[PDB]
């Protein structure tokens, strides 16, 4: 169905993945003033999959892509019933549901008053700078830039790896309608699950969002001193392969609370100890279906985060509705002495998590509501799952299965990640966003 790579904006389908980012959020003072504005920055600014596949000697010194929010096409005048559930009251309006504690939240997201958000993805911040300068200046005051955050890939070894020390972005959907490696346990599915309009796509959406995409972005923050310390003062004693230590034990824990080691070495082919090269090994990395541990969990719990955000063959087999695209990134310095010798979070760091998906209720909101959430989730299982222990919000935050050996044991883990502000937003397909929105 060969996808026009030209006119998608990259992050949506090929991820930046550039080291730094920053996220502009904005919202709108003059419209007219804004689209004119528009009309000049999209062809200057706006970065497609094209360009982020295309060799480096041709890229930009900064990747930009941007995303509009209800109250912004209202403001824009845009009033097309874009067809998601979710993406028209905001999801501060929708973080009840999701299980967040709304006093944490925090503005200028609590409420409706950001309009929209500029991405904007390079290697050096001081690049950050620039292009954030260009942006407030090609539009002078017609917006409001009322918040910018900020992140960067971890140092060193750590690079890819969130701050509670995971490798991150491992297992991505693959699309079909362009040219692209498969790696062996990478799921399969038609451009409508990620592009509005295209093949797969069940909602009503208007002719313009074509190769458009929902992302849900949540900011969050990691307590990472308390989540070592849990796991020390829970260290797993033992499993098939013999007795754990502390540190042992507690890292076999935090990994069986994932799904994977922080080597990205996944447990249901490394079950009882990390294997640092076939975490590093893209085309091993992923090759699992839980399909041997299915009424068991003896090689992954049946809670764990990545089993709860894509239960792969718990759920019979292939089915393409629940995927989606990440491409979050860490932000915030690493931990101290005084802080993980105290056990005590001093810092604030985090991860700024974004999902891509045509459908918000299918990806993203269904990750967390009907199953991160979903005690009785994974469904009919000998033991009960529980509640996903690092992003579930259902409390008690109860968990079982984490030891392999008397699996009957259950676990109440105390939230490591706090929603501090999040929004639904759109990204149009950039001929949209000149043809329609600047229209
Ligand atoms: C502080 C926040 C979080 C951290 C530390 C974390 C992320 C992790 C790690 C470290 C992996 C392993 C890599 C892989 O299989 O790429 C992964 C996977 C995944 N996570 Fe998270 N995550 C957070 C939040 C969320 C939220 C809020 C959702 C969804 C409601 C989610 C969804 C997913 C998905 C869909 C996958 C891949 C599953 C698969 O295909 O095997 N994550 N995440």
């Amino acid at each position: 169905t060969i996808l026009p790579l030209n006119n998608i904006q990259g992050d949506i389908l090929v991820g930046m993945k550039k080291q730094k980012e920053r996220f502009v959020f904005f919202q709108v003072n003059d419209a007219t003033s804004f689209k004119t504005a528009l009309k000049t920055y999209v062809p200057e600014r706006i970065t497609s999959a094209a360009i982020l596949i295309s060799d480096p000697s041709q890229q930009p010194l900064a990747f930009v892509n941007l995303g509009f929010s209800n109250t912004g096409l209202q403001a824009l005048g845009i009033t097309d019933d874009l067809g998601d559930a979710q993406f028209p009251d905001g999801q501060f309006a929708d973080a009840a549901n999701l299980g967040d504690d709304l006093s944490q939240w925090v503005a200028p997201f609590t409420g409706t008053t950001i309009h929209g958000v500029f991405l904007i993805g390079s290697d050096q911040d001081d690049f950050l700078d620039q292009f954030t300068d260009d942006i407030s200046s090609t539009f002078g005051s017609s917006i409001t830039q009322v918040q910018a955050l900020s992140g960067s890939a971890r140092p060193g070894d750590q690079a890819g790896h969130e701050h509670f020390g995971f490798l991150d972005g491992i297992s991505q959907p693959s699309v079909t309608g362009w040219e692209t490696t498969v790696f062996p346990g990478q799921a399969v599915v038609p451009p409508g699950i990620i592009l509005t309009g295209r093949d797969g796509d069940t909602g009503t959406r208007p002719s313009w969002a074509l190769d458009g995409s929902f992302m849900a972005f949540r900011h969050f923050q990691q307590k990472v001193p308390e989540f070592n310390a849990y796991t020390l003062a829970n260290a797993i004693p033992a499993n098939s392969a013999g007795n754990l230590t502390q540190q042992e034990g507690a890292e076999f824990l935090g990994a069986r609370m994932f799904g994977r080691w922080k080597s990205g070495a996944p447990i249901d082919l490394a079950p009882t100890a990390d294997d640092p090269a076939l975490g590093a090994d893209p085309q091993r990395n992923n090759n699992f279906d839980y399909s041997d541990t299915l009424t068991d969990e003896t090689r992954c719990p049946f809670g764990a985060h990545v089993r709860k955000t894509n239960p792969r063959q718990d759920l019979g087999g292939p089915v393409d509705t629940f995927h989606a695209m990440r491409s979050s990134i860490p932000y915030g310095p690493e931990t101290s002495d005084a802080e993980l010798a105290s056990g005590v979070t001093a810092q604030d760091r985090g991860l700024l998590f974004v999902e891509y998906q045509s459908i918000i209720g299918n990806g993203f909101r269904f990750q967390q509501i009907n199953w991160a959430n979903n005690a009785n989730f994974p469904f009919s299982k000998p033991i009960t799952p529980g509640i996903e222990p690092i992003i579930g919000q259902t409390t008690p935050r109860t968990v079982g299965g984490l030891d392999p050996l008397n699996q009957n044991e259950t676990f109440t883990v105390p939230l490591f990640v706090i929603p501090k502000g999040g929004e639904y937003f759109f990204l149009p397909s950039i001929s949209a966003l000149t043809a329609t929105i600047a229209a």
